[PDB]
């Protein structure tokens, strides 16, 4: 089950499953921009990542005294969305607890998102509500892989991030063992003030994720192509940069954070895990992305 939006510059197709963003095409001349899942390299495109990011400590974690097991990359991801509000341009897709997630996750929420296609691209909203009684801490992402050009041997093709506005030196989150966190922030292989060469030597050694939450623009492209796509995400702390490690995969995935993957070491309890939001009763975070589509 898929569902089609589109405009006169743009098409774009997503799965019922995850509300996950599967294709996004430039109609002028049918160029996608988004990672076509070759099983290769990676099977999946784009998808959503809730309540967690990235792996849990032993696959598990706290809430509070109590003990409850997590998936790597969450579970919304896991289920189908149900669509509603469907005009030829915009979309929503959402979805609420089953049985299967409170038996991780016990917690009513609503997860609803509207896609929307414009003359610059395509604009996503989230909304994130806890429909419990008890305070919900979570974590949301989003984790597109765009497709890049290769050089005759296979390295990315001189593709750069460049990042606006920048009020300190570009840094990452230090990783161990990969893709948990070390704990520390640090400075990044080979960034020059706000751009960062896109390099498998940077990226073989696993996820990059920004720690300069000021960032409001940040476009992935390179001199020698066409395309290039910037995203508009000042609503997310965070974002992360990564290619399949040690592999020629023509795609890089440039993925906006609210949340972290956890730090190494014991099981984490949400309510202090670094990059969580804590709702409570009742309430609801908004987040806003674009992706400008050049
Ligand atoms: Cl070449
Ligand atoms: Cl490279």
């Amino acid at each position: 089950g898929m569902i089609t939006i589109e405009n006169s510059k743009f098409k774009a197709g997503i799965a019922e499953r995850g509300a996950e963003l599967q294709s996004l095409v430039n109609k002028a001349d049918n160029y996608e921009y988004v990672w076509t899942g070759d099983k290769t390299f990676w099977n999946r495109h784009a998808p959503i990542l809730f309540p967690s990011i990235g792996k849990s400590n032993q696959d598990q974690y706290r809430l509070g005294a109590k003990t409850y097991p997590m998936s790597q990359h969450g579970f919304a991801r896991d289920y189908d969305f149900d669509v509603s509000d469907k005009s030829d341009s915009a979309v929503t897709f959402t979805q609420h607890q089953n049985a299967e997630t409170l038996k991780k996750f016990p917690f009513e929420y609503t997860l609803a998102v509207t896609y929307m296609l414009t003359d610059g691209g395509l604009s996503v909203h989230y909304t994130v509500t806890n429909d419990d009684s008890k305070s919900m801490p979570f974590a949301l992402g989003f984790h597109p892989a765009f497709n890049v050009g290769l050089k005759a041997d296979g390295s990315f093709d001189d593709y750069d991030l460049t990042v606006e506005p920048l009020n300190s030196p570009l840094q990452r989150f230090g990783i161990g063992p990969v893709p948990f966190r070390n704990g520390d922030v640090e400075d990044i292989p080979g960034a020059e003030g706000n751009r960062l060469p896109l390099t498998h030597d940077l990226l073989d050694g696993g996820l990059v994720i920004l720690a300069n939450s000021e960032i409001a623009k940040a476009t992935l492209a390179s001199p020698h192509h066409d395309h290039s796509i910037t995203l508009d995400i000042s609503d997310f702390p965070y974002l992360t940069i990564w290619s399949p490690e040690h592999k020629k995969a023509p795609f890089i995935a440039v993925e906006p954070f609210d949340g972290l993957p956890d730090q190494a070491g014991e099981p984490t309890d949400w309510y202090t895990k670094l990059g969580n939001t804590t709702l409570s009763a009742g309430a609801n975070k908004q987040l806003a992305l674009k992706v400008e589509l050049h």
